[PDB]
């Protein structure tokens, strides 16, 4: 249990760092549509 | 623009999405880990 | 081998869990919208 | 509603891109727990 | 640490191998429906 | 057809986006391998 624990460990302090990336890229993407919404009008 | 809208409605629900899936992600590896930790 | 072979096993589980997490929630927000586009009409 | 249809559509197609993805993955996943197990 | 790095290289490895098969997945999707769109017209 | 075009959006929209957040995944596991390698 405790290779499987070390294991599990690390994957969750991966996956929080990947979720945070992922939520910034999806923002900025969002905040760049809604910027180009605008310019058209 | 239509297609810009379009397009940040299909990206803002993904981002909804993403947010509250990281968080079920994130509860269910602290969840394992306490398991394996207390051998339960 | 051994160790990565348990690691493996471990995020197979975790993976299996999180895909039926995924598909349950984008149903729900699926079944949401299907529903208020038929309150609006 | 073209707003709520336009959002049904999207999350549909992503549901039914997930529901694909998840299978591959966990075909990834066994078969290399195979070969690990089996030293191929 | 040992532990922990031969979970992370498998699951680099694993990562690799599904970025690449979410890629592709989406691009046939992508070319699909760009097909269906010009058949309709 | 709309319908295909709305569509075809929201998943090219989703393929750009996944294409780079598998570079910034690979990136940081990478970035983390390294680091248990060096013990850093
Ligand atoms: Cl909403
Ligand atoms: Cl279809
Ligand atoms: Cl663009």
């Amino acid at each position: 249990e405790r290779r499987r624990s070390e294991c599990v460990s690390e994957m969750l302090d991966l996956e929080k760092q990947f979720s945070e990336l992922k939520e910034k890229l999806f923002r900025e993407r969002l905040s760049q549509l809604r910027l180009r919404l605008e310019e058209v009008g």
